[PDB]
């Protein structure tokens, strides 16, 4: 139905999206590198004012998991921090604690930072941290208002979204106006069998899609990173000549222009 | 008489100090690499988390000068922050805006984050910060209060104090009981140059001087800054066989040492 009032009904549509941007240099990096659009930034991330482009969203944070670098919360509640002052490592320690009205301070916090850097175009969470229905409802309410496409997935099976949650997840998934992509994660997929992952999006049939990848250049710095063997792998088989061609494949799309069609 | 009361009057005694630490992977690194014991860390940085060593401290920061990395409060005063909520980007935007109690609660924090992350000897201030005179009250005061040595220097010249100010903390300075150091700092002089500034140290009569370094490790995130020319330069003069000899004819002290022999 969106790809209808877009003109693109039955054709395979791909909005490929680079996550974490503004957590390191290589990231960054690997942004500027690739030549493409879509991407979302971290706004606490030490690097989240060096990033540049024309398809960039806010990308949510209320969790640092990484021994470093780690982000801190742009207010000051305190169910947001553990107990250094920076964001939880963990969803558990998140979902545990933090209350509503301190996270949606924080995201409200987040997103009009953002927009003093860039144009951002949509919304999404570092983590699915929003997934607390409690939070989601925050999530979608401030996507709204600042009149910013979130992303929602057609279906959360293989989320691992914690099953008391499904119930009012499922809700208002199914109450939402909003458009659904169908989502893909090569993240949790072993890095040398990620080339064959993206040359076998060759396979997919008609829909719109939503791709996530975390490339980030071969770096020192990003070897700090615990996944850096994944983020290289994303970085290496995007710009095989090979998977390039499997991209050109599918209409592109941008948040962009998924905004001007809703807002 | 502060040497004189650490057994140390009549000797050549040098404190080399880190600064910046926490800023980068390319400084943390230097740090490591130099397996020096006194540096301080930017607890807004990235990396703040990442460095141990056994003379650490806290270099306070209230200014984000470089386009990226910028460093954000920890505490939500808006006298701090300008306007995309970073640390204002020089001294002269800072000290026409900042109000001294969001300055104290921001230290403060700072300070606070600081202990959980090591054990903390000293305080200084990124781009002497503190020299506008009611917010150098607030920063002796505070190293009062947490018992570690404040950075206070001999002479104030050349640190382009605004004029006006000279009076004021001249009589602060005058006032402290805390020990003043001989403030050397290569920062300014051209980087080939350098290696000869370390040499010229061999040169220098009795005393206790306080010399800063911004050693930094050769990097793509290193390099991402714009005055790495002369981190590296730093660290590849602090790395020369040469320069460790002259600065073996001193005798290291260390920040630690001071506070016991003071709190
Ligand atoms: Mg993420
Ligand atoms: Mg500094």
């Amino acid at each position: 139905d969106l790809l209808e009032r877009l003109g693109l009904g039955g054709r395979r549509v791909l909005i490929l999206h680079h996550d974490d941007l503004g957590l390191t240099h290589a990231q960054n990096g690997a942004y500027q590198a690739l030549g493409l659009p879509t991407g979302s930034v971290m706004v606490p991330g030490a690097w989240a004012s060096g990033v540049k482009g024309e398809d960039l969203g806010v990308h949510l944070v209320l969790t640092s998991e990484w021994p470093a670098p780690r982000m801190r919360p742009l207010t000051e509640g305190e169910s947001l921090r553990d107990e250094a002052g920076y964001f939880p490592e963990s969803l558990e320690a998140l979902w545990r604690k933090a209350r509503a009205e301190e996270v949606e301070r924080e995201l409200k916090a987040q997103i009009q930072a953002a927009a003093k850097l860039f144009s951002p175009t949509h919304l999404d969470a570092h983590q699915g941290a929003v997934l607390r229905p409690d939070l989601a409802e925050v999530y979608l309410r401030l996507a709204e208002a600042y009149r910013l496409v979130p992303l929602v997935p057609e279906s959360l099976e293989g989320l691992g979204v914690p099953p008391p949650f499904l119930p009012e997840l499922e809700r208002l998934l199914y109450e939402t106006p909003f458009p659904q992509v169908r989502f893909l994660d090569p993240y949790g997929l072993p890095p040398e069998e990620r080339l064959g992952f993206y040359l076998d999006l060759a396979h997919l049939p008609p829909g719109l899609y939503y791709l996530v990848h975390h490339s980030a250049l071969p770096t020192p710095e990003g070897r700090a990173l615990p996944d850096w063997p994944t983020r290289e792998a994303d970085y290496f088989a995007l710009s095989h000549p090979e998977v390039r061609r499997v991209l050109a494949e599918f209409h592109p799309l941008t948040w962009r222009a998924v905004r001007e069609a809703l807002f």
